[PDB]
């Protein structure tokens, strides 16, 4: 399967439906009114490094002052890649907003500091490959029992609030994923 | 670092987010509902000497009948410049509204009289260089211990109320700061 056919699940956090330049449909946020807080504060800002037709993905977010997450049903075994999209639309110094990302309890991004990596009002993506086979989840060399659902968590620490802007899961391997341009 | 990348902290007092013609993002006021009073009285007036796309910065203010201020975290040592933006949208004579500005207790502007300097409904900026090095703040030839936070105070005297319209801090020196056009 090619790119749009290979996407099994995708969300525009804090926002409405949007189809990007690759043909990927980011669905309206299923956690609206349910957990966390939506914000459209970034809609006043141009977002560097992303395509301008798609900057609405990075201008809307879901955030919270406590740990929160999304649950994802996965129907079939296979190889998959999770892509997480972020932007820092408020701070402009390091160690102001910092948080962990976990997958079924496994820490998969430690101490994410969006400003430190890319600057202010600029796109940043994390790309995480995984496998689901023989009743097991495998990610970053760690293995545990898979029950049918994936839990993606954004963890509250001491430095401001965890957040996410958009996310998708595709069948395949890392060479299949479109990459942001080098200029960060 | 060039101009937008060099701004570490910026506020539109009494107002919402706004990006100016130089690309500087003035954030929504963090003291809303907390300290002092917001006013949009100036939104009825054209502001002279400002770019017209940016006059909303000077049409909105925070003021108070007692002393008040902003606290600013500074993460790294270096040379910096503080820029303070003002307009007098009510009085049209001298010695009607007069106030001091202090930085960590140091008086850095004595007896500011906005009307006396520029007239009615006209932009006026103060430009204050400083250094943070070896555990110390240095400003206007005076030195004191720096703990990690800067306190910017607007002081109540006998002649009406202290106020501010917008403010920002950039890494660099005074030659790097955009200047208002010459005025009588």
């Amino acid at each position: 399967a090619g790119l749009p056919e290979s996407v099994i699940w995708a969300v525009n956090a804090g926002g409405e439906a949007h189809v990007d330049v690759h043909g990927i449909h980011f669905r309206k946020d299923p956690l609206e009114g349910r957990v966390g807080r939506a914000s459209d504060y970034g809609m006043k800002l141009p977002i560097l490094r992303s395509n301008p037709e798609d900057q609405i993905l990075y201008q809307t977010e879901r955030y919270n002052e406590e740990t929160f997450g999304y649950e994802v049903p996965i129907k079939e075994e296979g190889d998959y890649v999770l892509v997480l999209k972020f932007a820092e639309v408020y701070f402009a110094q390091s160690q102001q907003k910092v948080f962990d990302v976990r997958l079924n309890g496994h820490v998969v991004v430690k101490d994410l500091d969006i400003f430190d990596r890319v600057g202010h009002s600029t796109a940043h993506d994390e790309i995480i490959p995984m496998s689901i086979r023989k009743g097991k989840l495998s990610v970053q060399g760690e293995v545990s029992t898979f029950t049918g659902k994936l839990y993606i968590e954004f963890v509250k620490g001491y430095y401001d609030n965890p957040k996410v802007c958009a996310l998708y899961i595709m069948a395949g391997t890392v060479d299949d994923v479109p990459k942001l341009q080098p200029h960060p």
